[PDB]
């Protein structure tokens, strides 16, 4: 009965501890994460005049997303280093009873805030054809909120009840597939009535969206992708999970935002 270690990170940190490499790599990847958001924030502020007025809500939403992600990923980065402390006799980092313990709340809150804005912002760059703005918006927001809420419920049970962790994750995946379906419709309608250069950027946005958003359930399942007591059921699964989350964050937020800005610029060229 391991009482101190909630989530898989605390469980590993309370039982086997983290190697110096695992601890430092995770710290550095999380720091790179918030550093890139700060850089993106300055980018989306400074380039806002490069797009026509009618598209600027997309730049605005990118910047607000950068603020939320910078703040919350900074908090998560400090939560990592504060939750695990070095033991000299073993030579590894263990869960620190005097710390606050690692907490996925920061990242999940960031998702709850950012998912609706990221889905919303494309609607200020492309034009729909036969779909209604309000209908697409409401579907994005409802399914986006439900995907994050049900995923957050599942993640509590990650250590204590693997069955609940997977079932809630499956429910969350149902809302995710709904979002993918709606976004593909948005991309297709967005391609109608624009230049071939604009259509090519939208093609790339779809691939970037599909890959980067699918990385999140992949990192959710990461500790179990090689089975209980498998190679990933260890600090290596923690490292891979946090690496994939950070890649996903930079791609789904920053790169996505840059591509939408590039689309908005191209649309003014006709
Ligand atoms: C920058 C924030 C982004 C775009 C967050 C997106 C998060 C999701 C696509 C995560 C969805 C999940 C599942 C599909 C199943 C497992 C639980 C989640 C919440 C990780
Ligand atoms: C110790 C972390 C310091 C990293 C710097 C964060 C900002 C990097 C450049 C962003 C602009
Ligand atoms: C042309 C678009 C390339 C701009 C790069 C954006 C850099 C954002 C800072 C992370
Ligand atoms: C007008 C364009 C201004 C230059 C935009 C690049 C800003 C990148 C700063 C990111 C750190
Ligand atoms: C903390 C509540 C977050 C709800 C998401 C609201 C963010 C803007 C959505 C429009
Ligand atoms: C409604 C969704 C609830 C799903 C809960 C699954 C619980 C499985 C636990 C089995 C012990
Ligand atoms: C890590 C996410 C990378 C997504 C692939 C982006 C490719 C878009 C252009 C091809
Ligand atoms: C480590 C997470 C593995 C997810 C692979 C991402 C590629 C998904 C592309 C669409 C399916
Ligand atoms: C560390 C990785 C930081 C990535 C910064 C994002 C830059 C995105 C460039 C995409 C520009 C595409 C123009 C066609
Ligand atoms: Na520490």
């Amino acid at each position: 009965t391991q009482e101190l270690g909630a989530n898989f990170e605390n469980f590993i940190g309370a039982t086997e501890g983290f190697s110096e490499i695992a601890y430092q790599f995770t710290s550095h990847i999380l720091t790179l994460g918030y550093a890139v958001m700060l850089a993106g924030l300055l980018y989306f502020i400074l380039t806002i005049k490069n797009v026509d007025k009618k598209f600027q809500m997309s730049n605005i939403l990118s910047a607000v997303v950068m603020v939320s992600a910078f703040l919350l990923l900074y908090a998560q980065a400090q939560n990592w280093t504060s939750s695990f402390t070095f033991n000299e006799e073993v030579g590894r980092y263990f869960l620190d009873p005097s710390g606050d313990l690692f907490n996925n709340g920061y990242r999940y809150l960031n998702w709850l805030i950012d998912v609706p804005m990221l889905l919303f912002q494309i609607l200020f760059v492309v034009s729909l054809t036969t779909s209604k703005f309000s209908s697409v918006r409401n579907q994005f927001w409802f399914s986006g909120a439900m995907m994050i809420i049900t995923g957050f419920i599942g993640q509590f049970y990650e250590v204590s009840n693997l069955t609940a962790f997977l079932v809630w994750g499956a429910i969350s995946s149902a809302f995710f597939f709904h979002i993918l379906w709606v976004m593909k419709k948005v991309i297709n309608e967005g391609k109608e009535g624009i230049s071939p250069a604009g259509q090519k950027i939208l093609s790339n946005i779809w691939i970037l969206f599909l890959i980067s958003w699918t990385l999140y359930p992949g990192a959710y399942l990461m500790p179990y992708l090689t089975g209980v007591d498998g190679f990933l059921y260890s600090e290596d699964g923690v490292m891979a999970r946090q690496l994939v989350y950070t890649i996903a964050d930079v791609s789904s937020k920053v790169i996505y935002g840059v591509l939408l800005g590039n689309l908005a610029i191209t649309l003014s060229k006709n």
